[PDB]
């Protein structure tokens, strides 16, 4: 069985210093990077991958003023980018969803998790445990009473939807390998590589453990050598130019 439709859904944006996509660059220039969620229409029901930024980021570029990351992260989020609004426009309410998949619990990926109080939220144990104590993590991304479906390592969500454990960018980061009806094998690196250059050329980028992130890239390259998928990266301004986005699908 294959996934019926894979949708790339813009979920607002976020400014990061350009050293975030290339650690060798000298800090001083911000990049307006895309924030994504993905919607998978499957035989078993719709599945949402990531949930955008938290309510606190709405019309609040200075969210991280007063913190250890002041001026280094500026969310670009409007009321329209709240995940429930995104879903409502697409044609879903939170309780319609079969699963939420959290690639990781960074604020640009799990900020909307609180909206889903019934749907199982699939997240790596190592990411969940990290989010409990590491300072990067926002409280909005680790709410205690959500219906977490905690997994460890690789995992098949439904036929055609595979999670690949790719730690490094964050302690329990996971990527997706999807088989779609229209396109066949698709690799969503999520933040296992922000840009094509991080993947192909192994250019270092923002992450908790760069060494581990490299090994996760090498692991993904082995998958690619075997499966020859089309590959989409996490925060790639260049690639975004040519991405088929909602209402188009792959
Ligand atoms: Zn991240
Ligand atoms: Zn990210």
């Amino acid at each position: 069985m294959t996934v019926k439709k894979l949708y790339f859904i813009p979920a607002g944006r976020c400014m990061l210093d350009h050293s975030s996509v290339n650690s060798a660059l000298t800090p001083g220039k911000l990049l307006n990077l895309p924030v994504w969620c993905y919607l998978l229409e499957t035989e078993e029901g719709p599945i949402l991958v990531d949930t955008g930024m938290p309510e606190s980021a709405v019309n609040n570029e200075g969210l991280f003023n007063g913190t250890f990351v002041e001026g280094q992260i500026l969310p670009k989020m409007t009321e329209e980018d709240r995940i429930v609004n995104i879903l409502k426009r697409v044609g879903y309410e939170p309780d319609d969803l079969l699963y939420i998949i959290s690639s990781h619990l960074h604020f640009d990926h799990a900020g909307g998790n609180g909206a889903f109080t019934n749907t199982p939220i699939i997240v790596q144990r190592t990411e969940y445990e990290a989010a409990l104590h590491r300072e990067e993590y926002m409280k909005e991304c680790i709410l205690p009473h959500l219906n977490y479906k905690i997994i460890e390592g690789d995992y098949e969500v439904v036929p055609g939807v595979q999670l690949l454990y790719t730690p490094g960018h964050s302690p329990g980061h996971q990527s997706l390998f999807i088989e779609t009806e229209q396109s066949g094998s698709v690799l969503l690196t999520i933040d296992a590589s922000y840009t094509k250059e991080n993947f192909e050329d192994e250019v270092p980028f923002a992450g908790f453990d760069p060494e581990l992130a490299l090994s996760s890239i090498k692991r993904l390259k082995e998958v690619v050598k075997k499966e020859k998928p089309i590959i989409f990266f996490g925060h790639d301004i260049e690639q975004e130019k040519s991405c088929r986005v909602f209402p188009e699908y792959i």
